[PDB]
């Protein structure tokens, strides 16, 4: 029993030592859907995804400006034309057209100096926060930089200052490994938030995410394929969230030698009580040191 | 209403708004844990008793990137009966509650190793809640949290531009529902929750184990005049409560801005990527609806 703290979160965790508990996304009824942004290939009748915007927005387009008007950019994007495939078992180079895509609507977006974040994220599962069941990822941008991007810029900075190395550089030398790739690796965070939460981190420091390219897409596909693979199979198929976090638009200069982003996987495993709402701390039954084993041992076969 | 982001000091941080509408005997009955105290003192014909937690989140026998698990972990066995509710008892059976976290706090403090003391209470497992067993608890901390020190933030540079605290300017900018002797409820304007729900005191007090008897009781009433209307609107939503106060040792200087409430939120929806990766949420009603509909209640 103790507590970990990290640079990216900058918070403290408690550890305290598990499994699980057509439609009108699919091909054809593209007309019962919000305006069309894009999709690929390029307007093509036989795409493999597409992002579209959203009836019911969190924050809306039409209205670009104590308070601040809901202006923002809430957009779908629609990994499949297939009711029945995932993201789990889309193939890697499937993973890496809707993380390029991601990477075209986040491009697309930074045109815009009002957007001060972008937050793309994953819900599988309906206690996740995932209505259909089709597969599906979305984008909210924001006028203001939110906490965890705050705390992380503080975290990482101050351990900067004081070690001059860059806390997600040092993956290797941090985190808990579950897998490794050409340009990426996967890892049981060492303070992490969640039981069996696993964070993907590109191997490079970049300071954002809209930087990879094609090649580097595909690759981070497949680890990231592996390791929901390996959390669907060694957790019972549990639900789970995903969200990429990276530097703001208007992120500083002085600010990139230890601003890195890094991709996170939260399995829905347990929820929360009186204590984690009203201190922000958290409790994680499980230790990243036995997620790493669990996680180096699951099969596919 | 349209979208409307709306950010509070307490909170220190954006909260997205984009909307009557919304749905839904045991070991412990006078085989526990160590007690610590119960009341009345050492008497058998107990009301309450607080207990050490017999697996701790924080081990009180620890006491010694990483620090040591020490903490104290203590529950709090709200009633002699397994058929009983916060809600239901008298606004003196909870009186002694919250005495007994004042009287609980107090000898905490005497431990230097501790910053900050997070007493909560949980009903309906999907909420956190333990057993069945009518309870709250108390999580002993050697750190200060992130809503504190975020908190910390902007209640002191709201300060530093208005020279006023937020929370004694609570009857302006909030939403008022309910008023009692000592303390107001209020639909905070730019609230986390669906139906959170804030009870502050009308003095500005920097900590909770300030509170004396007279104000335990007119607390322990309001605090029993909103959650009735949170059961009946809201029809039993699980719920969880949560006081803020000030860290163990808060600086004179923080103090003309550090004051103290307690916090009330009504389950009604659950969390997903967004939320985990921006630590933004997305509340469906203003505080406006919410108070509107609060007053209309009628028990
Ligand atoms: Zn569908
Ligand atoms: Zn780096
Ligand atoms: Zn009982
Ligand atoms: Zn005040």
């Amino acid at each position: 029993p103790e507590l970990r703290k990290d640079p990216v979160t900058n918070r403290w965790v408690i550890f305290s030592p598990f499994k699980s508990k057509s439609c009108p996304f699919c091909i054809g009824r593209e007309q019962e859907c919000a305006p069309e942004l894009f999709r690929v290939p390029d307007h093509d009748p036989n795409w493999k995804l597409r992002v579209i915007e959203n009836l019911y927005p969190a924050l809306s387009r039409n209205l670009e400006t104590r308070t601040i008007v809901g202006f923002g950019f809430h957009d779908v994007v629609i990994e499949s034309p297939v009711h029945s495939i995932q993201l789990s078992d889309i193939d890697p180079v499937g993973i890496g057209d809707i993380l390029i895509a991601y990477k075209k609507r986040i491009n697309q977006i930074a045109q815009h100096d009002s957007i001060n974040y972008i937050q793309v994220f994953k819900n599988q599962g309906a206690s996740a926060g995932a209505s259909m069941s089709h597969s599906h990822s979305q984008m909210m941008a924001l006028p203001v930089v939110p906490p965890t991007v705050s705390s992380r810029l503080d975290g990482t900075k101050d351990y900067f200052e004081e070690t001059g190395k860059c806390c997600l550089c040092e993956a290797k030398s941090k985190h808990f490994v579950i897998d490794e790739s050409s340009h990426f690796v996967s890892v049981a965070p060492f303070a992490a938030t969640y039981p069996f939460e696993i964070w993907i981190i590109p191997k490079d420091h970049s300071s954002h995410f809209h930087h990879l390219d094609d090649v580097k897409a595909v690759d981070l596909g497949g680890l990231l394929k592996l390791m929901l693979q390996k959390i669907a199979k060694q957790l019972n198929d549990p639900p789970y969230n995903y969200m990429i976090h990276t530097s703001p638009l208007k992120v500083t200069e002085s600010q990139l030698p230890y601003t890195h982003w890094f991709l996170q996987i939260v399995p829905q495993l347990s929820g929360v009580g009186g204590f984690e709402i009203g201190t922000g701390c958290y409790i994680n039954p499980v230790f990243p040191e036995d997620v790493a084993k669990v996680m180096r041992e699951v099969s596919l076969t």
